[PDB]
């Protein structure tokens, strides 16, 4: 039982069928977009039907318009049939087998230098405007005029906004560890803090066990130990926007008295559903959609300029120590340290077809 997504143009002449709404990027390769286009012969007679894959960065309110920077464009012909227009994939030949003699296959690939689906809409107290990276699979019909000018009617076009989702690679970095120490004003003794995680890559919805070791040699009391998951977002194309937002939070029940040590392990789960406010964070889809999760960690391929990624997303554990009698008397700064990590989806890996609309389901 395989669900297949379809969309018909306004004039009923071109229909797209795709086997997936989200295509998988596991660093090594990127899943190609294979699908089929169903044409009405009488309506595409004398016309040519193409399918294009565009990836673009957008900044501003969409409609003059806003800011757009194209990052990858590819276009393929689907009608009339090109060469031995037999299927390339089992999905394609099964779809042609099911849909009939007017179905033509297409396959558009992703290069190895593109970002994944990332979008953001600012909050009231945020300065920058909404921005994102869109992936558009669009099939359209083209005809000519006796005044030597080709036309592309929107009514003969179908536009799909797919997602390029980031999945974990085969490898994984070293275990993330950090040690920080503070020597506060007028005190000889140091406050020390060691933080470790279990692994370097976590999956969306997987618990993160932050292990914390506070070594308090000072005369002061560590009033509180707070552990956070912070998402850091850098718009690196049109405006140099910057966001730090808290996605998970956990307080320790214990205090660390002067001249003692404490080792605890707190567990956090960074989830979009944790946050009632979905504005101001980096997502992989629109706020209105139930498909939407937090954006995955940006993975920059070696040799590629980070500005071509449009929006950079990173994640870090943050440990905040509230020390008694310090703030307001000995400092106006925070006592905290960071441990970076990466957040993705897990590693990857005749049918009967059920057809559904490509339009993504709203949240409500
Ligand atoms: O119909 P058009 O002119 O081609 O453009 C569509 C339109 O902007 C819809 O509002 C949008 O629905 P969403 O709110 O779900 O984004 C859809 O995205 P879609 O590809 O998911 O259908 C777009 O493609």
């Amino acid at each position: 039982n395989h669900v297949i997504f379809k969309k018909i143009s306004r004039d009923k002449s071109v229909t797209i069928y795709l086997g997936k709404r989200d295509y998988i990027d596991h660093v090594e390769r990127v899943e190609p977009v294979d699908g089929v286009v169903l044409v009405d012969p009488e309506l595409v007679k004398g016309k040519r039907v193409y399918v294009s894959l565009t990836c673009a960065f957008r900044y501003g309110q969409e409609d003059g318009l806003s800011f757009r920077r194209d990052l990858y464009f590819s276009q393929v012909q689907v009608f009339p049939p090109v060469g031995a227009s037999g299927a390339t994939t089992r999905l394609q030949e099964s779809l042609i087998k099911k849909l009939g003699a007017n179905t033509y296959p297409f396959l558009l690939t992703f290069p190895d230098y593109l970002p994944c689906s990332v979008m953001l809409q600012p909050a009231p107290q945020d300065v920058g405007k909404s921005c994102g990276v869109d992936f558009e699979i669009k099939a359209f019909a083209t005809h000519s005029t006796d005044v030597e000018e080709d036309k592309i009617p929107k009514k003969s076009s179908v536009r799909l906004l797919i997602r390029k989702v980031q999945h974990a690679p085969r490898d994984m970095g070293p275990q993330p560890r950090a040690e920080a120490s503070w020597q506060f004003f007028m005190s000889d003794k140091p406050l020390r803090l060691a933080v470790s995680l279990s692994k370097e890559i976590y999956y969306h919805g997987e618990p993160i066990p932050v292990t914390v070791a506070v070594t308090n040699s000072t005369e002061k009391t560590v009033k509180k130990i707070k552990v956070l998951v912070e998402q850091v977002t850098n718009v690196v194309l049109y405006s140099s926007d910057y966001y730090i937002k808290t996605v998970a939070a956990e307080e320790a029940q214990e205090k660390v008295p002067p001249n003692s040590s404490l080792t605890k392990t707190l567990t956090l789960v960074p989830l979009l559903a944790n946050n009632r406010e979905r504005r101001g964070i980096a997502l992989d889809g629109k706020i209105k959609h139930e498909d939407t999760n937090l954006a995955s960690s940006t993975i920059i391929k070696e040799g590629i300029d980070k500005t071509v990624m449009g929006i950079l997303v990173s994640y870090q554990i943050k440990v905040k120590l509230t020390v008694s009698g310090l703030l307001g008397e000995l400092t106006s700064s925070e006592v905290a340290t960071e441990v970076p990590f990466r957040l993705m989806h897990p590693q990857p890996e005749d049918e009967n077809f059920v057809f559904e609309e490509f339009a993504r389901q709203n949240l409500k």
